[PDB]
């Protein structure tokens, strides 16, 4: 896989955010993870801990998968970097998100964030508390 430059044009939730990608605004779904939806416990304390990381980060990227590019809602199906840093295992690594969605074909990822779920699950952090 490869990463590609993108630019932050607004954080939304947890695992959303609205990037500038090739020139074209589109709101990135990020692989391979679940955070809880705003009004769900933890969903403010995810939405904010994405919020910071993007909006922080001198440098966002995205990387695609070997698969779907674009779900069925026209969100970009990406990994998303914060100055090198994935988001998805920030977020999973901090008990607020699940690894979930994980689809054959999209899945390059998925050991790494499962031993980020598994540390925090044994820490009992947020999520898992
Ligand atoms: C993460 C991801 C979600 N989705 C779709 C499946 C879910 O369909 P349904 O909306 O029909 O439940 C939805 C969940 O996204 P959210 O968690 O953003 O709601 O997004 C994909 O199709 N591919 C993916 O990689
Ligand atoms: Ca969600």
């Amino acid at each position: 896989l490869h990463k590609e430059p993108a630019t932050l044009i607004k954080a939304i939730d947890g695992d959303t955010v609205k990037e500038m990608y090739k020139g074209q605004p589109m709101t990135f779904r990020l692989l391979l993870v679940d955070t809880p939806e705003f009004n769900e416990k933890y969903g403010p304390e995810a939405s904010a801990f994405t919020k910071k990381m993007v909006e922080n980060a001198k440098k966002i990227e995205v990387e695609f998968d070997k698969g779907q590019r674009t779900d069925k809602y026209g969100r970009g199906l990406a990994y998303i970097y914060a100055d090198g840093k994935m988001v998805e295992e920030a977020l999973v690594r901090q008990g607020l998100a699940k690894v979930a969605y994980v689809y054959k074909g999209n899945n390059t990822h998925e050991q790494l964030l499962r031993k980020a779920e598994a540390q925090a699950k044994k820490e009992k952090l947020n999520i898992w508390s």
